[PDB]
């Protein structure tokens, strides 16, 4: 019964493209509001800007305060930067797409944490927001491989793609309020906060090849940083099955050859 | 040569496995033993391999004395020395490692799988090569880490399943008719002594599952118990009752704790 039906809060391609899907299939611009993230400067770059799309397309920019009293508003967080408190809202139609295969890897830096912890797969999960961090009941989840030479930046782009997708898969039943959900288990639940990750990663070479490789490629996301070996930035790590002896470490002009305690060949490419 | 087999290592896995060969396969005369450096020659919370051997007129030797024995079966059962295979005339060199290889190579394997959130572990019979726990897998038996198992419980499961896999496989080892498969690069992990601080400092900005896991991974009373506010902890119980996020309350006999997802932990203080 209110004029505003939906708020998209967050950033990057996932937010912008999801918003474009709703504008095309579901709601007119004047039934939509957005809350861009604090660091959104309105500039299209290696990602699309939600603030810029909103301005371009005459969608009103609001704050949380302005939406708390809108009854029945659908609130959708797509890489939103604020932890909400659900008791502020009259609506209970509050959703998030989280970049991991919940209940694993709640929290932040989820293009880093699964790689660093030796996962072969990750996922995106659509869930209701409750007062905890990525703790709410799951509505849908899509799992996908972390390929053996995927970097954190590669995995991030997979989150964006599969996330956008899981949004489109589910938005109808969310708008109809006909969706199903299930509470998260206690077991397998894991969480990382910013203080658990040191973005200047010091590599522990007394590790297997797999682990050394994981350690490198988990911090490859050039827009933010690259890992450093012997004062050289690394742009790609390649892990092979080839046995080359234990604890190999050789610096060349364009790359390092590395093996860990199990002796499998890594090529770490310089930038 | 008269000597057919060396059993090297410690604890009930080594003693019972030796008793089983002495009963079914070889005479005392055909067996030599290398205890670990720390073997006291008395029974304690585990039986002494040194004592068993001396009690049964099985000769105690060093690695030097066996290198030259043609065709000897060398069988490590929690042995404390990394061998170098080119020292030996025989290539019949075997180990039972207490993990589900290729995961959790190295040490402290009753801690590492719990601390890294595993639901299961395993024992793995493999050939020894020059790396640590790297050689080809001959057999493996996987079993659960129950939700409230401690490191101590895990260890006693390794000794039991470890003894069993020895008994299952030993004839084919004697007859050299066993089969094996090289280990994969993927999923391979390793922990060395320096990776684990046996005086664990709990990170409470984690899930209840992780906090519980941190506690119970260090419960091994013969060595240490984890400490919370100066009380030693003997048992951690994780329930799927929601009690609020980030609870911490101390009582006389226990703590009530929840992490970021709010599930109830009871940490029982040692009596
Ligand atoms: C800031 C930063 C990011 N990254 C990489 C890894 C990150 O997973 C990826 C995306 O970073 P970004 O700052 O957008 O967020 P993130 O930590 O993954 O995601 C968290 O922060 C978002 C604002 C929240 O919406 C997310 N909430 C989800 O339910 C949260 O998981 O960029 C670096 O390698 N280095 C960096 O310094
Ligand atoms: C020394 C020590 C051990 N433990 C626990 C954790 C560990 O998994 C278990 C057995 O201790 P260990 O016998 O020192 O063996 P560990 O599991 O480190 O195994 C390692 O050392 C032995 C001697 C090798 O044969 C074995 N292949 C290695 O994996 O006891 C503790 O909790 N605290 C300790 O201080
Ligand atoms: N209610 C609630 N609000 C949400 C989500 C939720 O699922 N629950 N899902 C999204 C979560 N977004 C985040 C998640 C974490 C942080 C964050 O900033 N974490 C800090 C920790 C802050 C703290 O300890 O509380 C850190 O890692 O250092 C910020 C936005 C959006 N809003
Ligand atoms: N060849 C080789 N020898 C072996 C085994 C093997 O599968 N391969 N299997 C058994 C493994 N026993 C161990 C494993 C690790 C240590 C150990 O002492 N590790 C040190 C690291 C030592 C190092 O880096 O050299 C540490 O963690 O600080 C000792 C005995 C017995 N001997």
């Amino acid at each position: 019964g209110h004029m505003i039906k939906i708020c998209i809060a967050g950033k990057n391609n996932i937010a912008v493209n999801s918003l474009q899907f709703i504008l095309k299939n579901y709601f007119e611009a004047d039934q939509i509001v957005v809350i861009p993230n604090k660091n959104d400067k309105g500039i299209d770059s290696w990602q699309k800007s939600l603030l810029k799309f909103a301005l371009d397309n005459n969608i009103k920019i609001v704050t949380l305060d302005e939406i708390y009293n809108i009854e029945q508003i659908i609130f959708f967080s797509l890489e939103f930067d604020q932890i909400i408190k659900i008791e502020n809202f009259k609506s209970d139609r509050l959703f998030n797409i989280h970049f991991s295969a919940l209940p694993k890897y709640k929290g932040v830096f989820t293009s880093i944490t699964p790689i660093l912890n030796n996962e072969l797969e990750s996922g995106v999960t659509l869930h209701r927001i409750d007062n905890g961090i990525d703790t709410g009941n799951i509505i849908d989840q899509h799992c996908f491989p972390i390929d053996i030479n995927d970097t954190a930046r590669d995995l991030y782009f997979n989150y964006l793609k599969y996330g956008e997708s899981i949004f489109k898969k589910n938005i109808q039943t969310i708008i109809n309020n006909s969706y199903k959900d299930l509470k998260q288990t206690n077991i397998n639940s894991s969480y990382f906060s910013r203080k658990d990750i040191n973005l200047v990663h010091k590599i522990n070479f007394k590790k297997t090849s797999f682990e050394i490789h994981n350690q490198i490629r988990a911090f490859i996301f050039q827009e933010y940083q690259l890992p450093i070996i012997n004062n050289s930035k690394i742009i790609k790590s390649i892990l092979a099955n080839e046995f080359i002896g234990y604890n190999v470490f050789e610096e060349f002009e364009n790359y390092f050859i590395i093996s860990g305690i199990d002796g499998f060949k890594i090529i770490a490419q310089k930038l």
